[PDB]
């Protein structure tokens, strides 16, 4: 039966289907393996070694992941089918950053959250900056901040912070005092979508 | 002057130094770029496309990461220097899995936690299994469990679970009801150390 893809931005989230950033689908395509994709008889190259951090928030559920992206100067519409080089539909158009479009599916490093009670914020990580909790700065400032917060007892997580940089991505969680409760690091460079 | 490396297992953790699994160091070596290392003038090959999830727990702080590993049939002792091909020390022996040794430093995807109040548990992710919260099972069972828990309101995180598989690694966090509050996925296969 035909593979279906529903755009979350058009109210298409379905908990029974596979969940990717901006997409609920009846199939689960591993989109890491594609170097070329097709949209309406036009071929586009997947960018090597830089990705797009994409996320949707549907039904108090956060669905984020590092996705492959391809360069296309033409305007493509949300929901347009994306094909492989054998005519199979593998995704739909979702997110964009200037002339780059995300290829959503089973992609790279991902973050899923239950959004009730916590907040989430997205930042561009400036090159050369280190990250602690809800702040980013030069290494020495961050190191001194971390040592200061070492005296405090950890409280419950209230906010998550996503840091998207040219060489690395990170996700931190803080309590009400700004103490870093958790840090994950994704060793890839990426960009954020532009609405 | 001279790069220093201190083994956490020998009480060497220092908050003022760079922190990696099992190591506090005065330098931060990016160990992703090495394909061969030297220990006692003998060369060993870094394993392609499979890694070791290593962690130490020091001063109520969890320091884990996916690290490169190399195959060595000889016995190497914790703290023994690891060199590159040019004779420079880049790391020390830390963790082992039979004939594989971790190369600790700035590695691949990482997880840092504040251990006060929450617990952390490590699991081998069986091939073909999906993960929800504190359980791993076939896809249909996991989807059905997730939908059941979708009705519950999320509570505070009390436990983290690390899932190390042959093709993927995941970290989830659960509340007291077993509801999944958070999921990160690392798109790499790995093994756990054997004590
Ligand atoms: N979406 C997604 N992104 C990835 O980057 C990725 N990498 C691997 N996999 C695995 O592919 C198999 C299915 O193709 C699954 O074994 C999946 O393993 P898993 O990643 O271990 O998660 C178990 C399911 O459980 C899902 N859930 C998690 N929370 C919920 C929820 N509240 N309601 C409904 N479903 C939930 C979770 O999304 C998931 O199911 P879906 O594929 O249908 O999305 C991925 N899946
Ligand atoms: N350890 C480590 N593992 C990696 O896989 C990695 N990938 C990149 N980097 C960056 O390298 C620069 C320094 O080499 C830093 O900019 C760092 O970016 P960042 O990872 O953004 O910075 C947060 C700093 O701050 C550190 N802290 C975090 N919590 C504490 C604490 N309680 N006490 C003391 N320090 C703490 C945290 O470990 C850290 O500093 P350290 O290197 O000294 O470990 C890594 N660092």
């Amino acid at each position: 039966s035909m593979a279906m893809f529903y755009a979350h931005a058009l109210g298409g989230y379905d908990e029974n289907l596979h969940a990717f950033p901006g997409i609920s689908s009846t199939v689960a395509n591993d989109v890491r393996k594609y170097s070329v994709v097709s949209v309406y008889n036009n071929k586009y190259d997947i960018v090597k070694d830089k990705y797009m951090w994409c996320y949707s928030q549907v039904n108090k559920r956060y669905i984020g992941a590092l996705l492959p992206m391809f360069e296309c100067n033409e305007y493509l519409q949300i929901g347009d089918p994306i094909h492989d080089q054998e005519g199979n539909q593998i995704s739909i158009i979702t997110y964009r950053h200037k002339n780059y479009y995300a290829l959503s599916g089973i992609g790279y490093e991902s973050l899923d959250l239950c959004l009730e009670g916590v907040g989430i914020h997205h930042h561009v990580l400036e090159t050369g900056n280190a990250v602690y909790g809800k702040v980013q700065h030069d290494y020495s400032t961050i190191k001194e901040k971390a040592k200061e917060m070492n005296a405090l007892s950890p409280g419950p997580i209230i906010d998550y912070h996503v840091w998207i940089g040219d060489c690395i991505c990170q996700v931190t969680a803080v309590d009400v005092h700004g103490k870093e409760i958790m840090r994950m690091r994704f060793k890839k460079g990426a960009v954020l979508p532009i609405p």
